């Protein structure tokens, strides 16, 4: 099995369709750089992961609510911002600050957190999360944008320690990535993988 091949097996093809869109405007060809489409993929699921289930509720108030309820329909307490096309996220992004007053990074984040007021950018890795959490915060000098990075192996490291959500979301995002690991060990994808991640 190539990389390419286990990448459409393991990710919902909605989640394969937005990372191919994403990729071919980040410049890059999924049918070539295996390894890059299958580490978008995983990351643009965790951003959908990370905002599951999170809402604000009339009150203003941030709740939990993990049935997908036909008359759920609340604010979001998360707006994700990866996955839209270049367009579409500065729309966002400048909403965002339209309708909260924060201040406007000037890269594009990965998500918006309603609750703590602040945008998002999530990391995942295959490397150490401690370097991987330097080299994103040396590359947005914002200080504005949390960081929130992730490993395949467990890890996680957070802006000051805070990881914005509760114990079992993190959980739930770590887990996937326990599977997205274990599978790719049994195809034997996983060493090259790992390898090929770069700064
Ligand atoms: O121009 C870009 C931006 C992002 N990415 C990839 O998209 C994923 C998410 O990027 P980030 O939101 O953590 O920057 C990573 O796998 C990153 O390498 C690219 O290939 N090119
Ligand atoms: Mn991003
Ligand atoms: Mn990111």
């Amino acid at each position: 099995m190539a990389m390419e091949d286990f990448v459409r097996q393991c990710f919902n093809p909605m989640i394969v369709e937005l990372a191919e869109k994403a990729m071919k405007e980040y410049g890059e060809d999924p049918k070539i750089e295996t390894n890059k489409f299958a580490a978008i993929c995983t990351h643009l699921e965790v951003c959908f992961m990370y905002s599951d289930f999170h809402f604000i509720d009339e009150r203003g108030e941030s709740i939990i609510v993990e049935s997908g309820d036909p008359n759920a329909l609340l604010k979001h307490r998360f707006e994700i911002i990866e996955g839209r096309d270049r367009i579409m996220a500065w729309t966002v992004v400048n909403s965002i600050c339209n309708t909260t007053g924060v201040e406007k990074p000037k890269f594009l984040p990965d998500l918006y957190d309603y609750k703590e007021n602040r945008f998002i950018e999530i990391g995942v890795t295959r490397r150490e999360v401690h370097i991987y959490y330097l080299e994103k915060a040396n590359k947005i000098k914002s200080e504005k944008t949390h960081i929130h990075i992730f490993s395949f192996t467990g890890e996680e490291m957070a802006t000051k320690a805070d990881y914005t959500l509760d114990e079992e979301s993190r959980a739930r995002i770590k887990t996937r990535l326990f599977t997205i690991r274990q599978e790719m060990a049994s195809r034997s994808l996983w060493d090259s993988f790992r390898q090929s991640e770069r700064g």
